[PDB]
């Protein structure tokens, strides 16, 4: 393929790596396994606190419905490797600082603050099944509901 490839529902997700809390991952380490892939704006706000907190809280639910949680964002691994601690979040946090997986998942979104234009993240959340495809997307969601959607989605593959 001599073109980017994006993700799609229905479609196989290309494989990635990157660097993450305790090491890198490769999407090809998730095959066998469901695999809830959430992007989240910024380590140590508000709305992104509570949405590892919630993942945290059904992690076990997710576990026994056969899924792992991998939460994804631009931050250093240093903010995640504090991040994780404060939370004890007992899943990983990739660091995209390069943008490698923002872009594969297209959730990038320019925002406009006083005439200046900043490069944000669109919380959003892909359900991919253990056989590498992505079954199901949401985008630009609010917090409040999210985990408890994800995981009848996992639990219902």
């Amino acid at each position: 393929h001599h073109h980017h490839m994006s993700v799609e529902v229905d479609r196989q997700v290309p494989d990635f790596t990157a660097p993450a809390t305790g090491g890198d991952i490769s999407l090809s380490d998730l095959k066998g396994r469901k695999l809830v892939l959430y992007f989240y704006p910024k380590d140590n706000t508000p709305g992104c606190t509570t949405e590892g907190l919630q993942f945290r809280e059904l992690y076990p639910k997710f576990k026994k419905a056969g899924a792992e949680i991998i939460g994804v964002s631009r931050d250093s691994l240093r903010s995640h490797d504090n991040f994780k601690a404060k939370l004890e979040l007992p899943f990983p946090l990739i660091s995209d600082a390069d943008e490698a997986l923002c872009a594969l998942f297209d959730v990038i979104k320019m925002k406009k603050m006083y005439g200046k234009e900043v490069r944000g993240i669109e919380r959003s959340t892909f359900l991919i099944d253990a056989d590498g495809v992505l079954r199901q997307a949401w985008r630009g969601i609010k917090v409040p509901g999210h985990v408890d959607d994800v995981l009848s989605a996992v639990q219902a593959l």
